[PDB]
DNA sequence: GCGATCACGTA
DNA sequence: TACGTGATCGCA
């Protein structure tokens, strides 16, 4: 039984609620909300939006801090209510990220998803009551509205059960002073979104429109006919049946032709290199270019990513629409496309911070081993101080390939990778990548223990936490198959390393963002990527901002080995380097 | 019109 | 390693 109201009554403003705001569109910015739920101890409402949203006692009510309201994906909501012009306040209690926090891998969607963690089944998959695809659409009033009470019903219920689970695994703090504080933040930086020059992009995707008709004829004159060459079953057979080139690699369906293999077989044939080519060149034109205009929003001339926070197992964010995680910066060549981020108002500039090799900071750290920690105290390049460890070498013995072997080491650490993985970078076998491994260990006996520790931990305990209490549970541990236990071991190893520093990187946005406000500069965080921080800001504020970020993110957190901190600031992402 | 599948970019 | 995303193609 539930109101379905044609006015707000002061009823439906308690002091504590579940609230739900649906937005069903998957892109929340400027999105309808669809309905509007209110589960509290005076009753279960359902109130249609144009009404609920037109109300003044509503909306103060929304913005009040002191009215609590338990949600599920509460930014989805906040941004949504930001388009309209409404804050969100008071959000006391998070499904979603509660959910996560207590198991990432469960891949809680819906409400449905995290009521069955407790046994709790009166809500149907959001997927059932809006359908998939092309189908999706919004239900007729009735049934939407009791979709909607029972998902706050289901949080209302909820509430109390994870946050005993997260007391008993000590992540209470965890949610409440970390995620949901950063859940805010997050959802500002969505809203205020990042500034694209368009026509920059428009004449970037004209040169390169350009060029690929180049390359492409080319290839088409050098295969003898016309194929579709981003058909990797047609360039299978131009390469390894016309021009007979060697078959070095299979795949499930044929013939492999990534970059790996393509680069191997450069010496045979002219047509190789101008795949490659092709091939980089149709990743900046597809991918980035025309991806990135499709996502502008012609009123802003911004985009307006979606970060999700309640993802990856490591704790990481990742992003999407645009996913700015992985604009080029390698090849100079698409290093360019963050020309085209640009500040949001005239005199202001884009100020980006990084953390440097925060990820081996936090190994040293939590394997407290010393050879690590004092390279680091030493504020030593790593990859150097690795090389010279691994070869028994002095630093002005270290050759530019020692250092890219001790740099590709490090980055499997870094990102967990296995032997085989390494092998296959470094370019040999997997005996060497091994015994490369073996001498790291003998160089860094305390990181051979923390990874033995780990690993034993894991498998006693079930799970891995890092330095906040995330979380990590890994069940294939103890698996007989080879390869998925080594993936475990892996993780076990590589998720307090990674999912502390994303820790950290959260804490620093938290800090950040307050210190901004304590300061009253008018800068304001924009991007998380990586271990960088993208903020924009009055051009008059880059000196503050030179002395403040960097010192609230390197005082973080206080680790056995210093953060370090890189920081640049220019007229364009790009520039900001 | 989905859904693998392959390839590629950051990690 | 991962996630996100593209184009292709294979199944309907």
């Amino acid at each position: 039984a539930f109101t379905l109201a044609d006015r707000v009554t002061e009823e439906m403003l308690a002091d504590k609620a579940a609230l739900v705001v649906e937005v069903v569109e998957e892109n929340y910015h400027d999105a309808p909300i669809v309905g509007i739920a209110v589960v509290n101890e005076h009753g279960r409402f359902f109130l249609r939006p144009e009404t609920a949203l037109a109300d003044p006692q509503f909306v103060a009510w929304l913005g009040d801090e002191t009215k609590k309201k338990s949600m599920f994906d509460s930014k989805r909501a906040a941004v949504a209510l930001k388009w309209k012009g409404i804050e969100l306040c008071g959000v006391s209690f998070d499904l979603l990220l509660a959910a996560y926090l207590l198991d990432p891998a469960q891949g809680v969607d819906d409400v449905a998803a995290a009521a069955k963690m407790k046994q709790y089944e009166a809500v149907r998959p959001d997927e059932a009551v809006y359908g998939k695809g092309a189908k999706r659409a919004v239900p007729d009033e009735p049934v939407l509205a009791e979709h909607l009470v029972r998902k706050a019903a289901a949080i209302w219920a909820l509430e109390r059960p994870f946050l005993d689970e997260l007391r008993r695994n000590e992540q209470d703090r965890l949610l409440v002073e970390l995620e949901q504080p950063l859940s805010s933040i997050l959802a500002e930086m969505e809203f205020a979104g990042v500034k694209v020059d368009t026509k920059r992009l428009e004449q970037m995707g004209e040169e390169l429109a350009e060029q690929l008709r180049t390359v492409e004829q080319r290839i088409y004159e050098l295969a003898g006919q016309e194929f579709n060459i981003n058909s990797p079953k047609q360039l299978g057979v131009i390469l390894f049946e016309k021009l007979q080139l060697p078959v070095l690699k299979k795949t499930k369906t044929g013939y492999s032709t990534s970059a790996d293999v393509l680069e191997k077989l450069a010496p045979y044939h002219e047509i190789v290199e101008n795949i490659l080519h092709y091939r980089q060149l149709g990743k900046l034109q597809s991918t980035y270019i025309e991806g990135l205009l499709k996502v502008v929003r012609p009123d802003t001339k911004k985009v307006h990513t979606i970060f999700n926070q309640a993802l990856t197992q490591t704790g990481r964010l990742s992003s999407t629409e645009p996913n700015l995680q992985n604009i080029p910066i390698r090849l100079e060549e698409g290093r360019k496309i963050r020309q085209a981020f640009v500040p949001s108002e005239s005199d202001w500039l884009i100020f980006a911070a990084d953390y440097s090799q925060i990820e081996l900071r936090v190994l040293a750290h939590i394997a407290e081993d010393d050879n690590l920690m004092e390279a680091f105290r030493r504020d030593l390049d790593i990859h150097t101080k690795t090389a010279m460890d691994i070869f028994q070498v002095s630093e002005d013995e270290v050759t530019p390939n020692m250092r890219r072997q001790a740099k590709a080491v490090n980055f499997g650490i870094v990102y967990g990778i296995s032997d085989y993985g390494l092998a296959q970078n470094l370019n040999i076998s997997r005996k060497e990548a091994a015994e490369f491994i073996e001498r790291y260990f003998e160089s860094f006996p305390g990181v051979k223990r923390y990874m033995e520790n780990i690993v034993q931990e894991a498998k006693q305990k079930g799970y891995v936490t890092t330095l906040l209490h995330r979380r990590r549970y890994l069940p294939d541990i103890t698996s007989r198959n080879f390869n998925v236990r080594s993936f475990a071991e892996r993780m076990a190893m590589n998720t307090p390393i990674q999912g502390s520093a994303a820790d950290i990187i959260k804490k620093a946005m938290i800090d950040l963002n307050a210190r901004l406000k304590e300061e009253r500069l008018q800068a304001r965080l924009l991007l998380q990527v990586h271990d960088e921080l993208i903020l924009e800001a009055p051009k008059e504020e880059m000196e503050r901002l030179c002395r403040l970020v960097p010192e609230v993110m390197e005082q973080a957190v206080t680790l056995r080995v210093p953060l370090k901190v890189d920081y640049h600031y220019g007229s364009t992402w790009y520039d900001a380097k």
